[PDB]
Protein backbone atom coordinates (compact mmCIF):
# COMPACT_ATOMS: atom_id res chain seq x y z
CA UNK A 1 0.00 0.00 0.00
CA UNK A 2 1.12 3.83 0.16
CA UNK A 3 2.06 6.59 2.64
CA UNK A 4 -1.08 8.49 1.43
CA UNK A 5 -2.33 9.78 5.12
CA UNK A 6 1.42 11.60 5.52
CA UNK A 7 0.58 13.92 3.04
CA UNK A 8 -2.16 15.56 3.72
CA UNK A 9 -0.27 18.01 6.21
CA UNK A 10 3.00 18.08 4.00
CA UNK A 11 3.82 18.16 0.89
CA UNK A 12 7.04 15.80 -0.32
CA UNK A 13 8.33 12.28 0.85
CA UNK A 14 8.00 8.91 -0.35
CA UNK A 15 4.84 7.62 -1.14
CA UNK A 16 5.79 4.44 -2.35
CA UNK A 17 8.35 2.11 -1.89
CA UNK A 18 8.38 -2.04 -3.10
CA UNK A 19 11.57 -4.03 -3.76
CA UNK A 20 11.92 -3.11 -7.57
CA UNK A 21 10.42 0.79 -7.63
CA UNK A 22 10.21 4.04 -5.28
CA UNK A 23 7.45 6.70 -5.84
CA UNK A 24 8.57 10.05 -4.43
CA UNK A 25 6.62 13.43 -4.74
CA UNK A 26 7.03 16.90 -4.24
CA UNK A 27 4.05 19.27 -4.74
CA UNK A 28 2.81 23.22 -4.71
CA UNK A 29 0.19 24.72 -4.40
CA UNK A 30 -1.42 28.10 -5.48
CA UNK A 31 -4.91 29.44 -5.88
CA UNK A 32 -7.37 26.57 -7.04
CA UNK A 33 -3.97 24.95 -8.90
CA UNK A 34 -0.71 22.99 -8.24
CA UNK A 35 1.82 21.22 -9.73
CA UNK A 36 3.14 17.84 -8.52
CA UNK A 37 6.24 16.17 -9.42
CA UNK A 38 6.54 12.28 -9.51
CA UNK A 39 9.84 10.24 -9.05
CA UNK A 40 10.17 6.90 -10.52
CA UNK A 41 13.12 5.42 -8.67
CA UNK A 42 14.31 2.01 -10.35
CA UNK A 43 15.99 0.38 -7.13
CA UNK A 44 17.10 -2.68 -9.63
CA UNK A 45 20.20 -3.30 -11.64
CA UNK A 46 18.01 -3.82 -15.07
CA UNK A 47 16.26 -1.44 -17.02
CA UNK A 48 12.25 -1.00 -16.97
CA UNK A 49 10.46 -1.01 -20.40
CA UNK A 50 6.68 -0.15 -21.73
CA UNK A 51 6.98 1.91 -18.54
CA UNK A 52 3.86 3.53 -18.48
CA UNK A 53 2.15 5.44 -15.26
CA UNK A 54 -1.66 6.66 -15.54
CA UNK A 55 -3.51 8.93 -13.62
CA UNK A 56 -7.53 7.54 -13.20
CA UNK A 57 -9.83 9.74 -10.98
CA UNK A 58 -14.19 8.03 -11.33
CA UNK A 59 -16.28 10.17 -13.26
CA UNK A 60 -17.89 12.37 -10.82
CA UNK A 61 -13.84 13.20 -9.46
CA UNK A 62 -13.34 14.17 -13.37
CA UNK A 63 -15.98 17.12 -13.04
CA UNK A 64 -14.17 18.85 -9.86
CA UNK A 65 -10.13 18.12 -10.53
CA UNK A 66 -8.74 18.31 -13.61
CA UNK A 67 -5.10 16.57 -14.18
CA UNK A 68 -2.86 17.33 -16.81
CA UNK A 69 0.64 15.88 -18.01
CA UNK A 70 2.79 14.82 -21.07
CA UNK A 71 4.09 11.73 -21.56
CA UNK A 72 6.85 10.41 -19.34
CA UNK A 73 10.10 8.62 -20.48
CA UNK A 74 9.19 4.55 -20.69
CA UNK A 75 12.50 3.37 -20.10
CA UNK A 76 14.15 3.37 -16.87
CA UNK A 77 17.44 2.25 -16.24
CA UNK A 78 18.69 0.66 -13.34
CA UNK A 79 19.32 2.67 -10.33
CA UNK A 80 18.23 5.97 -11.76
CA UNK A 81 14.81 7.95 -11.85
CA UNK A 82 12.48 9.63 -14.20
CA UNK A 83 10.33 12.51 -13.27
CA UNK A 84 6.59 13.02 -14.39
CA UNK A 85 5.17 16.75 -13.65
CA UNK A 86 1.16 16.61 -12.91
CA UNK A 87 -0.45 20.15 -13.31
CA UNK A 88 -3.48 19.95 -11.12
CA UNK A 89 -6.60 22.42 -11.16
CA UNK A 90 -9.55 22.37 -8.58
CA UNK A 91 -12.82 22.67 -10.34
CA UNK A 92 -15.49 22.15 -7.22
CA UNK A 93 -15.08 20.92 -3.56
CA UNK A 94 -14.39 16.98 -4.09
CA UNK A 95 -13.55 14.01 -1.39
CA UNK A 96 -12.30 11.38 -3.63
CA UNK A 97 -8.19 10.89 -4.43
CA UNK A 98 -6.90 10.49 -8.10
CA UNK A 99 -5.35 6.66 -8.59
CA UNK A 100 -2.13 6.45 -9.92
CA UNK A 101 -1.24 3.18 -11.89
CA UNK A 102 1.90 2.25 -12.61
CA UNK A 103 2.75 -0.72 -15.81
CA UNK A 104 5.84 -1.42 -16.83
CA UNK A 105 8.28 -4.77 -17.94
CA UNK A 106 11.29 -5.91 -15.91
CA UNK A 107 13.21 -8.66 -16.26
CA UNK A 108 10.70 -10.36 -18.83
CA UNK A 109 7.73 -10.11 -16.53
CA UNK A 110 4.57 -7.62 -16.15
CA UNK A 111 4.56 -5.68 -13.11
CA UNK A 112 1.28 -3.56 -11.70
CA UNK A 113 1.11 -0.88 -9.06
CA UNK A 114 -1.64 1.11 -7.82
CA UNK A 115 -1.53 3.73 -5.24
CA UNK A 116 -3.52 6.78 -3.98
CA UNK A 117 -2.57 10.30 -5.07
CA UNK A 118 -2.64 12.84 -2.16
CA UNK A 119 -4.74 15.54 -3.77
CA UNK A 120 -6.93 16.68 -0.71
CA UNK A 121 -9.37 19.66 -0.61
CA UNK A 122 -6.71 21.56 2.29
CA UNK A 123 -4.59 21.53 -0.49
CA UNK A 124 -6.16 24.60 -2.28
CA UNK A 125 -6.40 27.14 1.15
CA UNK A 126 -5.50 30.75 1.49
CA UNK A 127 -4.59 31.25 5.04
CA UNK A 128 -6.41 34.23 6.27
CA UNK A 129 -5.22 35.96 9.30
CA UNK A 130 -7.70 37.70 11.45
CA UNK A 131 -8.79 39.92 14.57
CA UNK A 132 -10.82 38.26 17.50
CA UNK A 133 -13.65 40.23 16.68
CA UNK A 134 -13.34 39.46 12.81
CA UNK A 135 -13.08 36.24 13.63
CA UNK A 136 -16.09 35.54 15.77
CA UNK A 137 -18.56 37.85 13.75
CA UNK A 138 -18.36 35.41 10.79
CA UNK A 139 -18.56 32.12 13.34
CA UNK A 140 -21.61 33.83 14.46
CA UNK A 141 -23.26 34.17 10.97
CA UNK A 142 -23.69 30.54 10.13
CA UNK A 143 -27.62 29.83 9.61
CA UNK A 144 -27.77 26.17 7.97
CA UNK A 145 -26.36 23.85 10.38
CA UNK A 146 -25.01 21.24 7.82
CA UNK A 147 -22.39 24.34 7.26
CA UNK A 148 -21.26 23.05 11.05
CA UNK A 149 -19.56 19.70 11.16
CA UNK A 150 -18.30 18.32 14.44
CA UNK A 151 -16.40 15.45 15.74
CA UNK A 152 -15.14 14.23 19.08
CA UNK A 153 -12.08 11.37 19.01
CA UNK A 154 -10.24 10.01 20.92
CA UNK A 155 -5.98 11.29 20.50
CA UNK A 156 -3.87 9.43 18.36
CA UNK A 157 -0.80 11.43 19.49
CA UNK A 158 0.24 13.22 22.66
CA UNK A 159 -0.85 16.70 23.01
CA UNK A 160 2.37 18.63 22.28
CA UNK A 161 1.42 22.07 21.57
CA UNK A 162 4.12 23.17 19.30
CA UNK A 163 3.42 19.70 16.82
CA UNK A 164 -0.25 20.38 17.34
CA UNK A 165 0.09 24.08 16.25
CA UNK A 166 2.91 23.41 13.39
CA UNK A 167 -0.01 20.43 12.01
CA UNK A 168 -2.75 23.18 11.91
CA UNK A 169 -0.49 25.05 9.57
CA UNK A 170 0.69 22.34 7.36
CA UNK A 171 -2.94 21.51 6.73
CA UNK A 172 -3.18 25.08 4.96
CA UNK A 173 -5.00 27.76 7.04
CA UNK A 174 -4.13 30.24 9.24
CA UNK A 175 -3.29 29.54 12.78
CA UNK A 176 -5.03 32.44 14.78
CA UNK A 177 -3.34 33.65 18.59
CA UNK A 178 -5.28 35.07 21.23
CA UNK A 179 -8.70 34.59 19.61
CA UNK A 180 -10.40 31.95 21.26
CA UNK A 181 -10.44 33.47 25.40
CA UNK A 182 -9.81 29.13 26.27
CA UNK A 183 -5.99 29.35 26.06
CA UNK A 184 -6.00 26.04 25.48
CA UNK A 185 -7.58 26.13 22.38
CA UNK A 186 -6.69 25.98 18.86
CA UNK A 187 -8.54 28.45 16.13
CA UNK A 188 -7.89 28.79 12.44
CA UNK A 189 -9.40 30.69 9.43
CA UNK A 190 -8.89 30.45 5.63
CA UNK A 191 -10.21 29.92 2.24
CA UNK A 192 -10.97 27.26 -0.08
CA UNK A 193 -10.16 27.60 -3.68
CA UNK A 194 -11.91 26.54 -6.64
CA UNK A 195 -12.47 27.58 -10.45
CA UNK A 196 -16.30 27.92 -9.99
CA UNK A 197 -16.26 29.07 -6.24
CA UNK A 198 -14.71 30.51 -3.39
CA UNK A 199 -15.34 28.81 0.22
CA UNK A 200 -14.61 30.64 3.55
CA UNK A 201 -13.59 27.96 6.22
CA UNK A 202 -13.49 28.58 10.45
CA UNK A 203 -12.19 25.95 12.73
CA UNK A 204 -11.94 25.20 16.52
CA UNK A 205 -10.01 22.63 18.12
CA UNK A 206 -10.57 21.78 21.73
CA UNK A 207 -8.34 18.82 23.81
CA UNK A 208 -9.71 17.45 26.72
CA UNK A 209 -6.60 16.57 28.78
CA UNK A 210 -7.97 14.38 31.06
CA UNK A 211 -9.88 12.45 28.50
CA UNK A 212 -7.02 12.49 25.81
CA UNK A 213 -9.88 13.30 23.61
CA UNK A 214 -10.36 16.26 20.81
CA UNK A 215 -13.47 17.89 20.15
CA UNK A 216 -13.24 19.83 16.52
CA UNK A 217 -15.87 22.26 15.00
CA UNK A 218 -15.74 23.40 11.03
CA UNK A 219 -17.93 26.36 10.30
CA UNK A 220 -17.56 26.96 6.39
CA UNK A 221 -19.74 28.11 3.60
CA UNK A 222 -20.24 24.88 2.18
CA UNK A 223 -21.50 22.09 3.51
CA UNK A 224 -19.47 19.51 1.56
CA UNK A 225 -16.47 21.33 2.31
CA UNK A 226 -16.92 21.72 6.19
CA UNK A 227 -17.34 17.41 6.00
CA UNK A 228 -14.57 16.82 4.11
CA UNK A 229 -12.01 19.21 5.63
CA UNK A 230 -13.37 18.08 9.28
CA UNK A 231 -13.08 14.09 8.26
CA UNK A 232 -9.64 15.37 6.87
CA UNK A 233 -8.04 17.14 9.94
CA UNK A 234 -9.55 14.89 12.45
CA UNK A 235 -7.10 11.97 11.70
CA UNK A 236 -4.33 14.04 12.53
CA UNK A 237 -4.36 14.10 15.95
Amino acid sequence: EDNFARFVCKNNGVLFENQLLQIGLKSEFRQNLGRMFIFYGNKTSTQFLNFTPTLICADDLQTNLNLQTKPVDPTVDGGAQVQQVINIECISDFTEAPVLNIQFRYGGTFQNVSVKLPITLNKFFQPTEMASQDFFQRWKQLSNPQQEVQNIFKAKHPMDTEITKAKIIGFGSALLEEVDPNPANFVGAGIIHTKTTQIGCLLRLEPNLQAQMYRLTLRTSKDTVSQRLCELLSEQF
